[PDB]
This record gives structure tokens, sequence and C-alpha cells, in this order.
């Protein structure tokens, strides 16, 4: 047929709900053409398939409103035949539209609200929204490409994509750039060890699409229901959600970093972590007493390994229950944590969401009080839904209930009164259930058995979690499931603020869009494998683009047994995770830095030492994330979008604009090949911290670098200045040391950098102005600071070393504030000028040479 002449790559599936025969396909009013070898749909929509018609388009002060009408039913039940379209032109960068049922309030995700670069026009029949980039006329969105479906439990909205390059749609084990070859991406939070093609712990319905020439846009669908996102190679995308409404934001960039910042303007800028949170964290399942746990710190200390935060897993609890500690191995738990604090370290422990429900009445306050106050998710007969997790039978708190929030704050404060822990590791908050749904199964209804089930592991919404039709304060679990973790992270953030009075530190397994405003994330139960080491790079980068910059993987891997070589390379790379924790499973061989051979220990110690030297810089990068929606770890394409060679690179990463990390990610290698964008890149090993080229002069090219077992390649971009600080086994110690600058000159002698400094943990620092901020500038053989703000926290900072890279000629003299310096060295082979000074970050200085 004429209408069935649709190019293969542009066929949209008219049988996404079930296996179909040719006769049934045709009776739907669809085209049946088998592919010649999910894949390309054999049953697909002709361009005439019934959609909605636009009627009564009107122009308001905020934008546009219209009615959308479907005349012919779809093959799903409960089509909503009359919809309302609202288009809001919110800023020059942000376009917002919604499609709703004007006759019924439908579930919506709870969220605080925050010439243009876009234009918008509409197709009448079939209905579509078309968004152009005004500067070049590129079509960014065109929803005319397939029918709009809007049924009670099935929404589908499709669009063309501007290129084959698209990233986002966490959480999945994938390259940073997603495959457009008939790929079904499922968002349904699920406790499963990361494996390819699976819905994992978190769900972020946001994508960033690259455009030829290096501009980009982003799209956020504000919808928390179970969904599939289907990418096809035309290229095009289909959102398929199981409930809610279509609430769509388009972010115009044009730069990828701006797209990310614009997205974070809606969902929230990243929270500012405490400085100590950027130190090394060490944990395992199996530190089964305070004595053993104390030995970890002792063993790290004796072998000169920095450690800011000691953790415990389930070991601490009384019979694996929250807000208890056993009176055998952990009898003296309070004293252990007090002692940690006396030495300048912090303490973290695991908290699960589910609460043991099986104890005698009156014997377990978290449950007894939860029951009294009605804090738990309830079932059909109004009683707590009971599942099974680590303690046995458990009820599940409803973190959408304000009373549950108050209860959680209370349980956290009461436990903190016994043991003064410094944050919360919130696990199992998908929510995870070791049985299907509940001890009593689940009822048979349309929420438990919906007409479209996304491609979830196990083929049901109840698999490894609770019943979809269970009740929460705001809605059913069906609607709220993908928010469970997020809502717990918000509750825990608030609880920690109230209990401790300083910045919270929450690390969560499950996440949703906006998570980064409250908490960080670790990537869960990764294997100790070379595969998963390599896969951690794109995953950490992905979460940075999603505004969760406090992210990392379990260093050396969680599951199975690490090898020495793997743990060296994983420690080297993982020292560049913004959140750095080595964590290990119960039955695995030990993998603490001190448990390896001497050469391995040296390499691991070096990795940790370099991280601690860089902490002032890392902290400043977090400040930029927090105040301007920047990324901390970023892919090369975020920083060099106009170099199309960067677009598929995800085994290198940047810290901010200027530090390029090129890890070895394979066994047996003593070299690595990395992409170097146009520029001069100085080898960071030429900066004295306490055939290798000193500078890579790149045109935009791949470069093979020596990378023996003791080495990770780290390069500093010309034009940038990096603040550093002296060593310590903790940040309590390190923050008191002298600082240094590493100054990477351009060929013309230019560089710029910055330092942000506050007390490291107080609330409302920016609001109160309790911070110091300094800019550094190199120009014409001088280095100066520029004092943006100087306060008490910052006025003691001693600058004792200035290292200048790319100094072509040996200076005859070096001056600090007009006075010849006590000592400097120049190396003619590396072009490094190293200068001892006695200066203050917060007082104006001028260092010069000639
Ligand atoms: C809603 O959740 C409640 C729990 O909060 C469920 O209560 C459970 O109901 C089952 C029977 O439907 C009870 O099983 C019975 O146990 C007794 C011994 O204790 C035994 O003699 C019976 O033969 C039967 O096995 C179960 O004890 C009870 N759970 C608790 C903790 O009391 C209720 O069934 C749930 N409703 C729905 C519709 O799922
Ligand atoms: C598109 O809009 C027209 C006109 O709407 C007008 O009347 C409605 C009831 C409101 O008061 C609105 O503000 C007015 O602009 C709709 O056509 C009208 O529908 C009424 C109810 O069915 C009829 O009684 C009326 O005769 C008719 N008016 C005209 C001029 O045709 C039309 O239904 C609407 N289309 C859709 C799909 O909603
Ligand atoms: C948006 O997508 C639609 C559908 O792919 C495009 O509309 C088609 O345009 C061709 C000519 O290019 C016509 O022959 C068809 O009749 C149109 N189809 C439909 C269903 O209307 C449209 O061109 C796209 N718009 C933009 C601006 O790219
Ligand atoms: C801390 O280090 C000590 C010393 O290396 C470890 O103690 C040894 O443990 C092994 C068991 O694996 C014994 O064979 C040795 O005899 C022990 N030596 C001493 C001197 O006690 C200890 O296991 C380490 N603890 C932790 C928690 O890592
Ligand atoms: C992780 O290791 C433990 C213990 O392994 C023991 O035997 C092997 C062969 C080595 O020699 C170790 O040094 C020794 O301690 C195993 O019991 C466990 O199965 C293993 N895990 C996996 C996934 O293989
Ligand atoms: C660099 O400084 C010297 C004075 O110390 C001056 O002669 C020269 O013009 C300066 N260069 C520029 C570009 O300002
Ligand atoms: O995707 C291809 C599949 O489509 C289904 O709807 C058909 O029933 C199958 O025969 C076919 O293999
Ligand atoms: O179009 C019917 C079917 O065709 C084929 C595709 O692999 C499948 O995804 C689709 O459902
Ligand atoms: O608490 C026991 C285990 O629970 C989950 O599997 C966590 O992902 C893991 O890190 C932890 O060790």
């Amino acid at each position: 047929p004429t209408q069935c002449d649709v190019p293969p790559n542009s066929r949209f599936d008219c049988a996404p709900d079930k296996a179909i025969t040719q006769e049934q396909c045709e009776a739907r009013g669809c085209c049946y053409i088998p592919a010649k070898q999910m894949g390309q749909p054999w049953c697909f929509f002709p361009p005439s398939y019934p959609s909605y018609k636009l009627e009564n388009l009107s122009s308001s002060e905020m934008g546009y409103t219209a009615t959308l009408t479907r005349t012919t039913p779809t093959f799903f039940p409960k089509d909503i035949l009359t919809l309302r379209l609202d288009v809001m032109m919110e800023t020059e960068n942000r376009l917002h539209f919604t499609i709703k049922d004007p006759a019924n309030r439908r579930y919506e995700v709870p969220l605080e609200t925050p010439s243009p670069l876009y234009s918008v026009e509409f197709s009448e029949e079939p209905f579509g929204v078309i968004v152009h980039r005004q500067l070049d006329g590129r079509v960014l969105l065109n929803t005319t490409v397939a029918p709009l479906f809007f049924a009670d439990q099935f929404l589908q909205l499709s669009t063309s994509l501007p290129s084959q390059y698209i990233t986002g749609l966490a959480e999945h084990l994938s390259p940073l750039m997603l495959s457009t070859s008939w790929t079904r991406i499922t968002l349904w939070n699920r406790d499963l060890a990361p494996t390819p093609g699976a819905n994992l712990y978190g769900s972020h319905p946001f994508y960033l699409a690259l455009e030829d020439g290096g501009s980009a846009h982003g799209v956020f669908l504000l919808n928390s229901n179970a969904m599939d996102v289907v990418l096809q190679p035309s290229p095009a995308l289909s959102w398929r959600s199981t409930g809610g409404i279509l609430d769509v934001y388009i972010f115009l960039g044009p730069e990828p970093k701006s797209v990310v910042q614009q997205y974070l303007d809606v969902v929230g800028y990243p929270f500012m972590p405490p400085y100590w949170g950027l130190g090394f964290h060490l944990c395992r399942w199996g530190y089964s007493s305070t004595a053993i746990t104390r030995q970890v710190v002792e063993n790290m200390t004796r072998a000169h390994f920095p450690l800011d935060v000691q953790w415990n897993d389930l070991d601490y609890m009384d019979s694996r229950r929250d807000f208890t500690f056993n009176k055998d191995g952990f009898r003296d738990f309070p004293a252990m944590v007090q002692e940690l604090h006396q030495g300048g370290r912090r303490y973290m422990m695991i908290v699960d969401p589910a609460i043991s429900s099986s104890g005698p009445a009156g014997s377990y306050r978290p449950y007894d009080e939860g029951l009294r106050r009605g804090v738990f998710i309830t079932n059909e007969t109004g009683q707590p839904l009971i599942g099974k997790v680590w303690p046995g039978s458990t009820a599940f708190p409803d973190f959408t209930n304000p009373t549950a929030l108050a209860w959680w704050e209370d349980m956290v404060a009461e436990f903190h009164d016994q043991v003064p822990f410094d944050g919360m590791w919130i696990d199992m908050n998908e929510p995870s259930n070791f049985i299907r749904g509940s001890e009593d199964g689940c009822p048979n209804n349309e929420l438990e058995n919906p007409p479209y089930v996304p491609g979830v592991v196990g083929g049901t919404l109840q698999a490894a979690t609770i019943c979809a039709s269970s009740h929460q304060f705001l809605s059913t679990h069906y609607n709220l499931h993908n928010l469970y973790g997020l809502t717990e992270a918000i509750a825990s953030h608030r609880a920690l603020v109230k209990a401790r009075g300083t910045r919270p530190f929450v690390i969560s397994r499950s996440t949703f869009a906006g998570h980064g405003r409250y908490a960080g994330h670790w990537t869960g139960d990764v294997w100790s494998s070379w595969e998963q080491l390599a896969s951690s790079v794109p995953e950490i980068l992905q979460f940075n683009l999603l505004g969760v910059p406090l992210v990392g993987a379990d260093v050396c891997g969680f599951l199975g047994n690490t090898s020495e070589e793997l743990c060296v390379r994983w420690t080297q790379l993982g020292a560049f995770y913004p959140f750095m924790r080595n964590h290990n499973s119960l039955l695995s061989l030990p993998q603490e830095p001190y448990s390896f051979s001497e050469p391995a220990q040296q390499a691991m110690r070096k990795a940790l030492t370099l991280r601690y030297a860089l902490l002032p810089h890392l902290y400043t990068l977090f400040h930029q994330a927090h105040v301007a929606g920047e990324t901390v770890a970023r892919p090369l394409f975020l920083e060099f979008p106009k170099d199309s060679s960067t677009w598929t690179v995800d085994h290198q990463l940047l810290w901010g604009e200027a530090l390029l990390i090129t890890p070895v990610l394979q066994a047996g290698k003593a070299e690595v090949t990395g992409y170097f964008p146009l520029g001069t890149w100085y080898d960071l090993q030429t900066v004295p911290i306490e055939p290798r080229e000193p500078a890579i002069h790149s045109e935009g090219q791949w470069v093979t670098l020596p990378a023996p077992l003791d080495t990770i390649n780290v390069h500093l971009r010309a034009g940038y200045i990096i603040p550093l600080q002296g060593p310590g086994l903790t940040t309590t110690e390190s923050r008191q040391q002298p600082m240094a600058l590493a100054v990477a000159l351009t060929k013309g002698g230019e560089a710029r950098g910055e330092l942000f400094w506050d007390d490291g943990e107080s609330l409302e620092v920016l609001e109160r102005g309790a911070y110091t901020q300094v800019i550094f500038l190199a120009r014409n053989n001088t280095i100066v600071n520029e004092l943006v703000r100087v306060t008490s926290e910052g006025a003691g900072l001693q600058l004792q070393k200035v290292t200048v890279l790319g100094v072509a000629t040996a200076p005859q003299q070096v001056l600090s504030n007009g006075v010849p310096v006590s000592n400097f060295t120049y190396s003619p082979d590396t072009k490094v000028l190293d200068i001892c000074v006695s200066l203050l970050m917060g007082e104006q200085f001028l260092v010069s040479w000639c």
C-alpha cells in the first residue's frame, strides 16, 4: 500500500503491547512488513494512523493553550479522548509544555518550580509540537513523527532526534552515548547487581542530544511512573510511560555545559558536601566488631594511608535492625565513634529503609512508634504491607507522609544521641524486597497488572519490590516507586541537619531526577572485574551530567575477589571519583590498601596522596556545581563539544575544565592511548608534590602514553591554575597545611584559576558570606591573586610553593612582592620553574620572574 511506504528506520511500533499477526496488525489500521533479518517493528503506523487533532489554539501571556481531541480509539484501554495542551515560554533557554486531562487531576511528580533560543510551532492533524533552534533552524523536537497516545496507563510521545548522539536516561550499564539501534531503556528502580540491558537502582528521565557543530539541547520528562524509552536509528525517540501526565521541559544550551546547568535550574543544583566527605572512605561487610573496625584505622595509619571516614555495614546492628547496635562485637560502639572523632576522622554506617515488624510489641521503638504514628506503606485492608529484607519481616516507611518524616528525624536524632555518626549510607531504597510484593502477595488489579509492562527485569512491577497498588500518603506506589529513594534521601538530609546542625552527608543507592540537591550516589554491587572498572568511567560521568556529582563506584569492586593489579588500577582511577570509597562484600578476600604487596601499597598511597593534594581544587569544583550547576567530573565532549572526536570518548574524564585523567582500564598494560583536545597538556608528574613527555602539544589527536603499573596519566591544561594543599592522613590535618599553586602557562604566558574556602561543614555559608574566594592570574611573567571575598575562614591560608609549567627560558631572577625569593629551581628539560614563597592566599601578592 501507498501509505505503508515508510523508511525502515522511521517505522514506529504499532504492536508495542503484544505479539501480533498480520491480520491483527492490519485490523488496527497498521502496516505489516517483516524486517528482512527488540528490532525494527514489523507492525507499524502509516502516516495517517489516528492521533489527536489540535483545536482552539490560543495565545496567552505565558504562551499557548489548546485542546487536543482523539476521535478513533487506540488499542489500549481508557484513552483520554480530550486533552489540554499548555506551552510556557519560561526563559530564553527553557521551553515547558504539558499535556493533561482537563476533566481529572492526574498524578503529578511533586516538584518546587524554579528572543528565546527556541521557536515553537504546531502540526494540526496529526498533532505535534515542533521546536526549532532559532540560530540555525535545526529541528530539535518534532512530535508529529508518531501518534500521541494518552490512555490512563499508557502515554506515548515521540520525537525525531537531531543526531545519533544522545546521553542520559540513567540508571543503566552503558556507554555514555546511548545506542540508537532499537534500544529499549527501562526506568523502574530495581535492586539488581549492574548488568547490561537492565533497569537498575535509579531512574532519570532526562536526555542531552548533541547537534552537528557542537551545540546541544536537553529534554526532561517530569514523570515518575514505570517507563520505557525507545531509541531507533532514524534517529528518533519514544517516551512510553505507564501513568501520570506529559510534563516536558526543553533546554536550549547551546553549549552542553549550559544544557546541564539549565536542567539543574529546574531539578536543583547539587548540594555542597562537607570537605571531609571528599577524603577517602573505607568500608566492608564483615568488620564484625569494634576491635576489628579499630584495626582498619590502625592498619591504614601505620602504613601511611589517608583515611577520613571509617564505615560499617550491617555488622553493627542488633540482628540487622536499624537504630540498634549489638552488645557483643559492638558493645562499645559509642566509644569507638567518639575515639574516631578525637583523632580527626568521621564515621558512616549503613541504614536500610525497612523496619523489623516481628519483634514483641513494645520491644523495638522504631517499629512500635512507626505503628503508632501511621508511618508505613499500607495495603488493601489498611494494615502495614509486610515484606522480607535483612532483619526478616519488615514494614516500609512512607517518606511522602509528613508524619513519617518527623518519625525519621526522631529515630535518627535518638540514635545519634547514642552514637554520634556523621552521615547516612541509605541502601535498599528501590525499595528492595526479598520476596515478591509482600508476605501476602498482591491483589489482582490494573495497577499490579497494567496493560503495558515496561521491559523490567522479572517481567512484573512487583519483582523484588513491594506491591504496586500499596498506599502512600501522596498516591499509590505505582506512581511513587521511582521516588522512593529520593524521598528517603530528602528525609535523611533533613534528619541529619536537625540532629547535627552542620551540612548533611547522605549516600544513596536508589535515585531519581533531582537527587543531587540532597545527596550523593554509589553505583552499587559492581563486580571486581576489569569490565566494571572500565564501565565505572561513563557511569560516574553520566551522574555528573544528571546533577549528582558526588558519585563513585566501590573502589576495587564489591562482588567477588579483586586481584592486586586490578585494585592498583582501580585505586588510581577511583582516586578521581568525586566520591571515593573502597567497599567490599562479606565473603570476598580483603582489599584495604594495607593488605597488598609493598609495590602495590606504594602505588595506592601515591593515588591517595595526590587526591589529598588536590582537595582544595576538588572542593572548589563542588562549589561551582553547587552555585552554578556545573559538573565536577565531566566528559571531554562537555568541555570540547566542537571537536567531534570527543563525542564518543568515555574512558577518559576531566575534573572541571583543566585536569585530564587517562586511566589504564585493562590487565597487563604498561601504556594507554587517550584523546588530547587541541592545546598544550602538561604532565602533572612534573609538579613536585609531597620516555615521558613534560608537555603534550596536541592538535586534537590520539596519543599513546607510557603507563606502567605505578602510574596513572594526569595532565593539566595550559591556561589554568590549580590550588593544592600539603599532606595529611585526614582532612582535619590536611586543611591546616600550607598551600601551593600549579600554574600551567599558555604559549603566550597566560593562566587563570580560583580557590573557594570556607570552614568545611557549616550550613548557609553562601547566604551568610562566611567564605573566602580568590582568583589567580598569570600574565607577562607575573602571578597575582585577586581577592573576590576574604573572611576569617580563609585569612590563615599560607601559600608556600608556586610551580610554573611552560617556562621556556631559565629566569635570571625571581621576585615575591619585589624581593628576591629564598629559593627557586628551574629544570631546562621539563620547563618547570618551582618557587618557594611565604605568602597568604587572602592578601594581595605579586610573584614575577625574568
Ligand atoms: C495486609 O497486611 C497485613 C499485615 O500487616 C496482612 O496480615 C496477614 O494476614 C495473614 C492472613 O491473610 C495472616 O496469616 C495468618 O497467620 C496466622 C498465625 O499468625 C495463621 O493462623 C493463619 O493461618 C494465617 O497464616 C498474617 O499473620 C497477617 N500478618 C500479620 C503480620 O499479622 C494482610 O493479609 C494484608 N492484606 C492483604 C489483602 O494482603
Ligand atoms: C473550540 O471552541 C469553540 C467555541 O467555544 C466557545 O464556546 C465554549 C462553550 C466556550 O464558552 C468558549 O470560551 C467559546 O469560545 C467550541 O464550539 C462551541 O461549543 C459549544 C459547546 O459544544 C457550542 O454550544 C457552541 O455552539 C460552539 N460555538 C461555535 C462558535 O462553534 C468548540 O467545541 C471548541 N472545540 C473543542 C474541540 O473543544
Ligand atoms: C515533523 O515531522 C513530520 C512527520 O515526519 C513531517 O511532516 C511530513 O512532511 C512531509 C514532507 O517533508 C510531508 O510529505 C508529510 O505529509 C508530512 N507528514 C505528516 C504526518 O504531516 C514534518 O516535515 C516535520 N517537520 C519539520 C519542521 O521537520
Ligand atoms: C591489621 O593488620 C594486622 C597485622 O598485619 C593483621 O593481623 C594479622 O592477621 C592475620 C590473619 O589474616 C594473622 O595471620 C596474623 O598473625 C596477624 N598478625 C598480627 C600481628 O596480629 C590484622 O588482620 C589486620 N586487621 C584488619 C582489620 O585488616
Ligand atoms: C574468593 O576467595 C575465597 C577464598 O579463596 C581461597 O582459595 C583461592 C583458590 C585462593 O587461593 C585464595 O587465596 C584463598 O583464600 C573463595 O572461597 C571464594 O569462592 C572466592 N570467590 C570467587 C567468586 O571465586
Ligand atoms: C610586561 O611587563 C613589562 C614591564 O615590567 C613591560 O615592558 C611589557 O610591556 C609588559 N607586557 C605587556 C604585554 O603589557
Ligand atoms: O518483532 C518481530 C515479532 O513481532 C511479533 O509481533 C510477531 O508476532 C512475531 O512473529 C515477530 O517475530
Ligand atoms: O548491607 C549488605 C549489602 O547490601 C547491598 O547489597 C549493598 O549494595 C551492599 O553494599 C551491602 O554490602
